[PDB]
């Protein structure tokens, strides 16, 4: 059922690896071999023909193996493959072939951990396939075009979720075509699981636990999550746990306060509500807070742009040289701590993934990096690049 593709410039050993992991052809496409305790299927100038084959993988596969040649190091040819493979939200696992038994900066290709393999004698193959297979559980049931931005609204019953959607969809900039499809400024969007939020009126709400769980599945399926709070009734414990789940899952978040028409708006009421939110949702300092009214339509026009902005940052891919300049600047600004007699050293940093943006800093010892300092590095990356609306992950790793 899961489909796997091997992509890379010619002469990296794709065919050799393919033939090994491929069993027989199917009633074009191949099933995985018997020697594998994993069940899946396989799919079979310079730029022109790389681009075509890469775009077949990005179109047909669920997981892509990006293969390079360990004997050569990173070629400029490999770099153009990488640049093309940035175009997909589909998981890419990096395979460094022809290492019959010294992996550095393949990281530099920006897909994180390289997996050293050998078509020769299956060395490193267990690890590669484990990494490929980990992504299987996350393969979407409902599959939309890559261009589509999927998002969801969540919040307690009668916050105004249905009302927001309708006001939003009633805008001049929108064309509407279990999920709801539409375009805004001609960009394709999907609101995940709009059936779930409109199940009231069909059905009495006897408990909230199924709705909670059903909302977590929509979050799993989304890239941006709109956490909608009730301006009138204020914040509650249920709001934090779900927002907590969204943040933990690495989703872009925007916080929406609805029913703002119904609040006794003194000059400072908004700032106070903003501060209250920051205090209760301390893990969402990246998420912007939008005040609006689904009823009077005040500031409804600000929602979509925030969702767009948050989706962009969520999938933002930084250039390495700039990233390293930013981290050096930070260490120069704020020298690294000493943890039990030894000082932390940072050598290099690269982005390893998007959605959310994740970075690996190579260090002396990941133990010596305090969480506070990791938080400090996070803030300087944000200062430099923006990243509003999305969490970022930072990992310390030992060279070697
Ligand atoms: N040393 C070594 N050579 C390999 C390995 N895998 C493939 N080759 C050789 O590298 C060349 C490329 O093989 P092929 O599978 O056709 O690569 P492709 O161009 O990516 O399809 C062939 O001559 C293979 O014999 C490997 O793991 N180690
Ligand atoms: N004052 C005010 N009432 C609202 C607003 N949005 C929704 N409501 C009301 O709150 C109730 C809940 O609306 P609904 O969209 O069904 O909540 P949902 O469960 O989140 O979908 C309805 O009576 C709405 O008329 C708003 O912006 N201001
Ligand atoms: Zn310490």
């Amino acid at each position: 059922k899961p489909v796997v593709a091997i992509v890379g410039r010619p002469n990296v050993g794709k065919s050799t690896i393919f033939n090994r992991i491929a069993g027989e052809r199917i009633s074009r496409i191949y099933s995985s071999a018997e020697w594998l305790n994993y069940d899946f299927n396989l799919i079979d100038p310079f730029l022109a023909q790389i681009r075509q084959q890469a775009e077949i993988a990005m179109d047909e596969a669920d997981v892509i193996i990006f293969m390079v040649n360990g004997r050569e190091g990173v070629t400029a040819a490999d770099e153009e493959v990488a640049k093309i493979l940035y175009r997909t939200k589909k998981p890419v696992v990096l395979a460094v072939n022809k290492l019959d038994n010294n992996i550095y900066d393949f990281y530099s290709l920006g897909f994180g951990e390289p997996y050293p393999i050998s078509g020769t004698h299956g060395l490193g193959l267990g690890d590669l396939l484990d990494a490929v297979a980990e992504h299987f559980k996350n393969i979407p049931e409902t599959k939309y075009n890559e261009e589509v931005i999927q998002f969801c609204l969540i919040g307690r019953p009668n916050v105004g979720k249905s009302s927001l959607v309708n006001a939003m969809l009633g805008e001049e900039r929108v064309i509407v075509s279990v999920d709801t499809s539409f375009t805004y400024n001609q960009q394709e969007f999907v609101i995940v699981d709009t059936a779930g939020m409109r199940k009231k009126g069909k059905v009495y709400e006897t408990t909230e636990k199924y709705s909670v769980l059903r909302a977590l599945k929509a979050i799993d399926r989304s890239e941006v999550v709109a956490v909608v709070l009730d301006g009138e009734e204020g914040i509650i414990e249920q709001d934090k746990r779900i927002a907590g789940y969204a943040h933990e899952a690495g989703k872009a978040v925007v916080i929406v306060v609805n029913k703002w028409d119904a609040v006794d708006k003194d000059e400072s009421t908004m700032k106070e509500f903003e501060e209250n939110i920051r205090d209760h949702f301390q893990f969402l300092d990246y998420a912007p807070i939008l005040f609006m009214s689904a009823l009077t339509k005040k500031r409804i026009h600000t929602l979509m742009p925030a969702i767009i902005k948050a989706s962009e940052n969520h999938s933002l891919r930084v250039q390495t040289n700039v990233l390293n300049d930013v981290i050096m600047d930070a260490v120069a600004m704020n020298p690294t701590p000493t943890h039990n007699g030894s000082r932390l050293k940072i050598y290099y940093a690269t982005q390893v993934s998007v959605k959310p943006p994740s970075f690996v800093v190579f260090v002396n010892d990941p133990e010596l990096m305090h969480f506070s300092y990791e938080r400090f590095l996070e803030n300087r990356i944000r200062d430099a690049f923006g990243f509003e609306g999305t969490p970022i992950k930072i990992f310390a790793r030992a060279r070697k």
